[PDB]
């Protein structure tokens, strides 16, 4: 006979196989989530006490946790709301049915390694997923996924997200205030002379704590979440920008005590940043989240696209225009800079009569007017409004993403300050092992209701004999 | 501007009113919290760059919303100490928001229309 | 929102305008045009000889194709070129 273990050279059996095999296709998707019902079947008629879903490979990921991270979201939603409707098949159905009077029924998704399983959650591994993993922004809006953040959310990190943001607030606060009073007159390092200057050393030490803090939470970010060469600049733009603007943080430190001006240049940028990156905290709310995920979209493509296009021009027609000029304006600095003002509404066609050609230079300036006032700028405007068509679900779903990431950055963080990640489920009996136990699987209720469903077919319904948990 | 409210006695005249109350709460409110962001964000880097009048926080805020309004001079401060980190705060501002942040909006307010 | 995929067929367009000018330039630099593709044998010709036609490859999976009536194929012999 033929070992329904499938342990191979890679490791992958039979649901593994059938998980690296898919394609995210309704053909594929309507074939292969019906075959592990019958290997499933199979494995519990043929080889009980070997749930087969629990087996893993060389590199240590389940079917469910392959799924999650080779992209397979029709595949991860079989077996997630896997509901198999007859005994000794009934202990793998994954949504269970906690009562139904009507046509409300309380669905009782398991949480077996959507979140704290030793090894590969479906959350981390799909949160927790590289960049080009097909589906991953899809892959939260399964079932229970888009409502077990949510609760996860309103529940524990909603209060814990927004101290952080209050704390990050206010560390900018302290910073720009301890920046903004600066000592001007002289070179570094500065005294506590005046009252005030302690308070300004203060909110500079409390400053240069929270660099090196999220230095470190930009390091470990690289040592617990491993990155590619190719996911650094990209599927991260969040963890840099804290870690950058903590090079520029501590740079300041390194140029306020080697005795030099230059840490204005570093304190600055690190405002800059600082507060630019109050939008992370963004994706704590739906709509402000969603407007800045159509931020870093139009940063990627539009404007993209456009300031590498602007900039052929600009230096294209500048060198134009300092060639012609004889002479100040006969810089390149002062041609680009009098040239980037005719996109931000303040260019002077008569900038220079320092030229020798007025015909060469008008047509010239107007030729970069009309290249890129009338023409180039708006038709950014009207690729942003096609880029906001085309994300526009595209976004929320990079949203809860971020969200996601959050979540379960909460949870790590906060794994011995107040509790573990909480298990967000109720331990519950959804019936009875094959081998003749109870099950105890932590289940997460979803009321539902459905108007059509009229007969109720009755199947799992696990307390019927109750009618509502009480 | 409460004259706005008797559009509503005109077909086309009220639902360019009930399409201007939606901007207001959709668009400019999303729009110009994160517009205070960046402009708080780079005038506390200018002015904490200048020294010395344009040293102060409100005639930084001032000058930096020219931008937005199509008034924004590139030189309004010579009273700096590093120019590269002047001209890339600034350009980062322009661009972040001249460029990027209002066209954005024209594009967010024609999704929603 | 008109020229979405019309502004797609031109670039292909453009870019293929490109790839046949390149190998008229380099038609003695480095080799001909390289002739994309290989030489293989299809079948047999009517008259009874072999056919040898220069060929491009393109893999395809398709999971609803499920009966694979066989119908031309070559390598059935072999499996997959090896
Ligand atoms: C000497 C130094 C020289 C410089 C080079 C060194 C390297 C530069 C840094 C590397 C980065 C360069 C970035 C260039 C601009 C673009 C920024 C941007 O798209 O970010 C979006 C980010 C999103 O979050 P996340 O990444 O967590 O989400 C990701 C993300 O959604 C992903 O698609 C999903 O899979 C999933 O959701 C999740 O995986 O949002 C934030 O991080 C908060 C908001 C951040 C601000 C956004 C506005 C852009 C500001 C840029 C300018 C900075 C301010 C001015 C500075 C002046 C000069 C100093
Ligand atoms: C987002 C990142 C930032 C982007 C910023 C974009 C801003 C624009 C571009 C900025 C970057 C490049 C600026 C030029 C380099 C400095 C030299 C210079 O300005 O003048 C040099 C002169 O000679 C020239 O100006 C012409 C020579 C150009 C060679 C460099 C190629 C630049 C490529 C990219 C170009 C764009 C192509 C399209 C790019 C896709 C010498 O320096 P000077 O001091 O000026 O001369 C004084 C000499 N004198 C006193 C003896 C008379
Ligand atoms: C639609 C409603 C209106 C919105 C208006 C938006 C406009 C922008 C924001 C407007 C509101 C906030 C402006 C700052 C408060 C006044 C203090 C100041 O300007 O300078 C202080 C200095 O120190 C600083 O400038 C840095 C300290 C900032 C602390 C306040 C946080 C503001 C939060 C919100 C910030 C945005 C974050 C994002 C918000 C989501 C002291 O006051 P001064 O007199 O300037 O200093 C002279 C002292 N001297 C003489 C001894 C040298
Ligand atoms: C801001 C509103 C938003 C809401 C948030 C509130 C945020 C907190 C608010 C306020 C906290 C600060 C209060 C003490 C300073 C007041 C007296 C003083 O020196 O005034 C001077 C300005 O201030 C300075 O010159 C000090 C530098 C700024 C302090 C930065 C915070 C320090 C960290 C600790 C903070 C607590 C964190 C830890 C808590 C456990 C008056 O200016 P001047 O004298 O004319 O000129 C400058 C002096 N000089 C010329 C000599 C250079
Ligand atoms: C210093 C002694 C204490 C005195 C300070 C006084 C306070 C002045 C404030 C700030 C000055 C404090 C030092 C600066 C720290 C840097 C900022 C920081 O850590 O932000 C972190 C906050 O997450 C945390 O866990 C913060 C650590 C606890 C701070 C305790 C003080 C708050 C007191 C006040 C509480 C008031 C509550 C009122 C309630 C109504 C950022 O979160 P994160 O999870 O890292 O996510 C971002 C990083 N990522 C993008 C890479 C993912
Ligand atoms: C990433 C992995 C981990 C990194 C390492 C872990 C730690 C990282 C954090 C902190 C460690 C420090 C790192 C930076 C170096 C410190 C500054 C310095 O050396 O200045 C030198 C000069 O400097 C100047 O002349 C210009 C200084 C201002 C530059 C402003 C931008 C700051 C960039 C910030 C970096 C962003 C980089 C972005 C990354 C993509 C001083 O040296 P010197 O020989 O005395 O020169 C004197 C010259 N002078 C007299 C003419 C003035
Ligand atoms: C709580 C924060 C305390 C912060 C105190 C500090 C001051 C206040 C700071 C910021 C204002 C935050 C107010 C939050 C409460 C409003 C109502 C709400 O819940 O959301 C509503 C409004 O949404 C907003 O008002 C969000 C705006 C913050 C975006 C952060 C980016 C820049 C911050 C720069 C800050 C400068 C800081 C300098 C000055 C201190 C929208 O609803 P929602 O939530 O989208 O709907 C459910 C979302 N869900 C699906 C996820 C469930
Ligand atoms: C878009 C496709 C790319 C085309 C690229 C090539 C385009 C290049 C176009 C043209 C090339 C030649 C123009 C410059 C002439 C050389 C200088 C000269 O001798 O000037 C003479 C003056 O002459 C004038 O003052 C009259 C200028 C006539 C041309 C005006 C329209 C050209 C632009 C049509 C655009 C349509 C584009 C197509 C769309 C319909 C004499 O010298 P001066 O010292 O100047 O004399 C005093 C001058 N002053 C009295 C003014 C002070
Ligand atoms: C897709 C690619 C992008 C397009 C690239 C090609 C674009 C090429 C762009 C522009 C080309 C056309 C302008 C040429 C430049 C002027 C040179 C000249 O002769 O100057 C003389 C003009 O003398 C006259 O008599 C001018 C009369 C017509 C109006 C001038 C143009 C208005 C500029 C706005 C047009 C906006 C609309 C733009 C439409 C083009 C000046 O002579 P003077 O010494 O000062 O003598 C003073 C007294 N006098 C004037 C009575 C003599
Ligand atoms: C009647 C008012 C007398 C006022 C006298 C005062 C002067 C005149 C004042 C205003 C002009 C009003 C003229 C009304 C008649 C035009 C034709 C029409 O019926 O509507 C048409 C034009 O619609 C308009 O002209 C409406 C414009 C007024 C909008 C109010 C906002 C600001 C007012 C600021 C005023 C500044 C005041 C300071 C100076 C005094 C459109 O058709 P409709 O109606 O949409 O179609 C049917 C609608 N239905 C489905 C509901 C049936
Ligand atoms: C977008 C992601 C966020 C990134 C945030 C971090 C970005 C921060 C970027 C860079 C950090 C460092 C820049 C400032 C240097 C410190 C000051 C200094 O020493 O200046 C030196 C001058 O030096 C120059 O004049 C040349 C400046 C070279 C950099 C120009 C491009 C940088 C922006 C690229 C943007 C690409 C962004 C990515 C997209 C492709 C010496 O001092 P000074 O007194 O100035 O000397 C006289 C000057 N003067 C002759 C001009 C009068
Ligand atoms: C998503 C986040 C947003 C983006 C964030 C990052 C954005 C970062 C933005 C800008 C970064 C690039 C500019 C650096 C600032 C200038 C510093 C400097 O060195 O000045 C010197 C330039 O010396 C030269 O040789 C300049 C040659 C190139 C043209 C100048 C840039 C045009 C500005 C428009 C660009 C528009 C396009 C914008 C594209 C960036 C000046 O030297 P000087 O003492 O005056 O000497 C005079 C004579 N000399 C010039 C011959 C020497
Ligand atoms: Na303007
Ligand atoms: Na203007």
């Amino acid at each position: 006979t033929a070992d329904i273990s499938a342990r191979d050279s890679v490791g992958n059996t039979v649901l593994h196989a059938l998980v690296e095999v898919a394609d995210n296709t309704a053909d594929n998707t309507k074939f292969v989530t019906s075959m592990y019902n019958e290997i499933l079947m199979l494995g519990a008629k043929l080889h009980p006490t070997l749930k087969l879903e629990e087996l893993t490979n060389k590199k240590g990921m389940t079917p469910l946790a392959l799924a999650a991270g080779t992209g397979k979201i029709g595949v991860l939603a079989y077996i997630l709301q896997r509901e198999i409707q007859e005994p000794e098949c009934r202990h793998l159905s994954r949504k269970f049915t906690e009562w139904a009077y009507g046509p409300v029924h309380s669905s009782l998704y398991d949480l077996s390694c959507i979140d704290t399983c030793e090894k590969n959650s479906v959350l981390e591994v799909i949160a927790y997923s590289s960049s080009e993993t097909p589906n991953r922004h899809d892959m939260l809006l399964v079932e229970p996924l888009n409502r077990l953040l949510q609760d996860k959310w309103d529940r524990f990190v909603k209060r814990i997200f927004y101290f952080n943001f209050l704390v990050y607030c206010l560390y900018m606060i302290i910073f720009t205030m301890a920046a903004y009073y600066r000592p001007v007159d002289g070179l570094p390092p500065f005294k506590m002379e005046k009252t005030g200057d302690y308070f300004r050393v203060t909110g500079e030490i409390l400053s240069v704590l929270g660099g090196v803090y999220f230095f470190f939470r930009g390091i470990q970010y690289f040592l617990q979440r491993r990155p590619s060469m190719k996911t650094l600049f990209v599927d991260s733009y969040s963890e840099m920008l804290f870690f950058l603007q903590s090079l520029f943080m501590l740079a300041t430190v390194v140029l306020y005590f080697s005795h030099l001006k230059e840490y204005v240049a570093s304190m600055v940028f690190s405002l800059a940043l600082g507060w630019t990156n109050m939008l992370y905290y963004t994706r704590g709310f739906q709509q402000m989240g969603i407007y800045a995920v159509m931020i870093e979209k139009m940063i990627l493509r539009d404007l993209c696209r456009f300031m590498f296009v602007y900039i052929v021009f600009l230096f294209g027609f500048s060198t134009a225009v300092v060639t012609l000029i004889e002479d100040s304006y006969n810089s390149l600095y002062s041609t680009c800079l009098e040239l980037f003002k005719f996109t931000i509404g303040m260019g002077d066609l008569e900038f220079t009569e320092n030229y020798d050609f007025k015909a060469v230079f008008i047509i010239l300036l107007l030729a970069y007017v009309i290249l890129t006032y009338i023409l180039l700028l708006n038709m950014l405007i009207a690729l942003m409004g096609e880029t906001v068509n085309k994300i526009a679900q595209e976004s929320k779903n990079i949203w809860k993403l971020q969200r996601a990431i959050t979540i379960l950055d909460t949870e790590k963080s906060f794994l011995k300050c107040m509790r573990k990640a909480f298990r967000s489920g109720k331990l519950l009996q959804v019936g009875y092992t094959p081998d003749g136990k109870d099950d105890y699987r932590w289940c997460f209720r979803v009321d539902e209701v459905n108007w059509t469903t009229w007969n109720t077919n009755v199947g799992i319904i696990n307390e019927d004999p109750g009618n509502c948990e009480g």
